[PDB]
């Protein structure tokens, strides 16, 4: 019948998405898991091990089972999804539906299809990221026109131009979130002579972060440790000094929208100036990003509505295709 | 019986037509067509393929199944004709009356017959082009009176002198709308360091494009990819340097009607004064071309009502004649 | 019986007819036959193919089947009087009365009525044209008075002395109205530096040619193609001009007619001032034509009633001798 279970994965670097077909979104937690080093026992994963990071002896081991989209554990991986899949196993045909970023090989995509198998997966389908994210930010990939959809996530910030549902001119560069937070970290050691740790610095970032001024603009206060005394130090921290060290982290962003721009086919270009650049991720969070890509560009940027879930809102709508990709072809 | 059913075509190399007696023109829409590059498979045709050029990856071909008259892709022109007899197989002794330009050998028109017939044609009819035309612009070419019929079509203009339903002198050249839209694209690269597409350059030639200035001529805005900078670049051009790009493309179009009137008979040439050119095709729909090739050669110049169907509309007229020519002889 | 069909023919450079008795002049086209140039197959005779004089491609040969009464083209010749003998087969032992010029030898006159018995003529009868066209013109040739007729036609411009029913002196000269129409061709070329087909250097003279001025006289506009810039030109010519070269071109006609009346026996040349001279045929027509060859010869000239068909018409009076001449002797 056409009633066939589906669920579709955002295996991403931050945060871990699966959608169930009928139920929504079932499973949205971040990536992070924690290990028993003692043992390779599973301890904790999603918000349990996340509120932990920095907060653990040695004998915890936090994992990323994905990283960029490539298997970065094989344990952790296969304890994920199996997971999910239980939630799943407690309610038979299931269609999996993965989105792979760009940079991930065929060689690793193969990886990433058996494991689901090795865990109870029937048929995986695998799908571009960047037509799922443009899906869940609200464009009609179907249609002859050009977008440009900028996917600023946890380790990657991926660049497309879709056009009539296909990647035209693609680029990536291994430049996100988490290196806006080593960044910040790294300027508070320098600046400030206090070391944070990586939560400390993500929070940071969502609280006061930004790439242009916004209206009213406040200072908020870290705890970390001194390097001088070695005891705990506070340090108060304006938006500005923020705003300026992201600046500096999209600088390499800037030039690879230009060379994607470069290698663009001049009828594609066209429609850029008009339908303008989609910035979805949690990177689109970023206080007047959109401003921000417009004051360089000279191009329309918009923010799609709920960037995080783009990639497994496109996912959503891809329900209905690949189930004629499936009961035809 | 004589209720034989009837189809004719115009393989255009811009627009594909088909007529059906007793239903009209079942089909236009122009000629490219889009693959898989990979598998060579037929992905679309018509408009749907039309909206893309310019806007696929490397892995989509687009093709054109006839360039001049002559089978430009094979496999392209069996996919097209099998499209449109597919919907006249579904509707059995069909007459198929192909419209032939003067520069076709007769080698690759038994390619043409063969064609049609490989695909599941019985009787397969070859007339020219320019009698065609003046059939459908209303010129009676039964009479003893010489007509001058200007068919500027996408990459061919053609010329003839038809009297008592012959064509005395004939001469043809290879630019038509296909060199305006890359002269437009050429200039606009020379002028203003933008590069733009197909579709852009053949827009503007329509929406401005003039050979004569016109009343409240508008200037508009073109969208591509800036030489300098690589960023998409916007520019604003004037109906007045189209119309300067179009009059030099016309120079040797205007040569070519010399040569044509060179060799024309004398009790011929009289006929043109009273008589005068009639302009058929896409090309007439070039504003003040009538103005434009009066103030040249001093002789009365009418544009043809429906000048993209003058080819389509006289084999509509021509079906009377050659069901006498089948019937008969 | 008396009752027996009757057919005559003028079988005429530019003009043919043909008269069959109890049912008047059945056929009167002018001599064009088209020939299809690559299957030797016939297209068209007399109006048809005189519509189209130079207004054909290569492929069309354009035949006259006599020229100045001899058989000029084999093929052509029976299949005029084919296309003749056919209208009247379709209505069995018809009398053929042909009427031939003073300059056709007895091996050239045994060619035509074999040609006629070999399209299915029983009896074949030749009279002289003079004569014939002397009865047309109202002349009672039987009388003992002399007359001179002057038969202007196509090619050939015949005199002839009448007197008793008989040829008294004869002379004839090949400068009839095919050398009117290439002189002004030939002026229009030399004045205008224009080129012009045949038919127009034909309506021309019809229009406005004349010997001596006339009441009015007009002018008329030529088309043809400019031998300078090779485009069609227009240009005015005068009804002066026009007689000018008619003047040069009679030159060679009137010392004809001082030859003939060099050996005329002087009691003829007594009722050639009494009688006068007889212009017939299609150059009879041109303006004042009697009062120039009356300014000049001191003669009495009137101009015969149709002397389009002063040979037809004297064939009809013609029968009822011919009868007597067949059912007698
Ligand atoms: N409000 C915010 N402001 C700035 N950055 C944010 C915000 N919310 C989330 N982020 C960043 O976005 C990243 C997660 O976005 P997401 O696209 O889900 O990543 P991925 O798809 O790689 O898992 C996190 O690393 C976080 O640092
Ligand atoms: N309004 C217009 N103004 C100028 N050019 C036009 C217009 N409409 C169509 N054309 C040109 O005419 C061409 C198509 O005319 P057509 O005679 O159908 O070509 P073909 O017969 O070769 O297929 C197109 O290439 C297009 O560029
Ligand atoms: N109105 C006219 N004025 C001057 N010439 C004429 C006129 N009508 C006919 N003709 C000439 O007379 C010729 C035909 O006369 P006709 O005696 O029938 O010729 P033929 O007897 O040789 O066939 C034509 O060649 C034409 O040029
Ligand atoms: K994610
Ligand atoms: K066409
Ligand atoms: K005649
Ligand atoms: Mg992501
Ligand atoms: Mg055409
Ligand atoms: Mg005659």
């Amino acid at each position: 019948p056409e009633t066939r279970p589906f669920i579709s994965l955002d295996l991403g670097t931050a945060n871990v998405l699966a959608y169930v077909s009928g139920q929504g979104v079932v499973y949205n937690e971040p990536s992070l898991m924690a290990y028993n080093n003692k043992t390779n026992s599973l301890i904790a994963l999603g918000k349990a091990a996340y509120d932990m990071v920095g907060k653990t002896h040695g004998d915890i081991r936090m994992v990323t089972p994905l990283v960029d989209g490539v298997i970065a554990d094989m344990e952790a991986a296969q304890d994920l999804l199996k997971h999910i899949f239980s939630r799943m196993k407690m309610m038979k045909n299931a269609i999996v539906l993965l989105a792979c970023p760009s940079g991930v090989t065929e060689l690793e995509r193969e990886a990433l299809k058996n494991v689901a198998k090795e865990m109870g997966a029937e048929l995986v389908i695998i799908e571009e990221e960047a037509k799922m994210a443009a899906l869940g930010a609200g464009i009609n990939i179907e249609l002859p026109q050009g977008h440009l959809i900028i996917d600023i996530g946890g380790g990657t910030t991926d660049l497309a131009i879709i056009s009539s549902g296909d990647i035209v001119v693609s680029r990536s560069i291994k430049v996100a979130g988490n290196h806006f937070d080593d960044d910040i970290r790294k300027y508070i050691r320098s600046e400030y002579n206090i070391a944070i740790g990586q939560k400390t610095a993500e929070d940071v970032k969502k609280f006061i972060g930004s790439l242009v001024k916004y209206h009213n603009e406040r200072s908020m206060q870290i705890y970390g440790r001194d390097i001088v005394s070695g005891l705990p130090k506070e340090a108060k921290i304006s938006s500005e000094e923020i705003r300026n060290v992201l600046l500096n982290a999209f600088s390499k962003i800037t030039d690879l929208v230009i060379e994607l721009l470069e290698n663009t086919p001049p009828e594609l270009a066209g429609d850029i100036m008009r339908n303008g650049i989609t910035v979805c991720g949690g990177g689109a969070l970023i206080r007047n990003i959109d401003k921000y890509f417009f004051d360089i560009f000279q191009l329309p940027t918009k923010i799609a509505s709920d960037s995080l879930n783009c990639v497994i809102e496109g996912t959503k709508i891809f329900e209905k295709t690949i189930k004629k990709n499936i009961e035809n072809g």
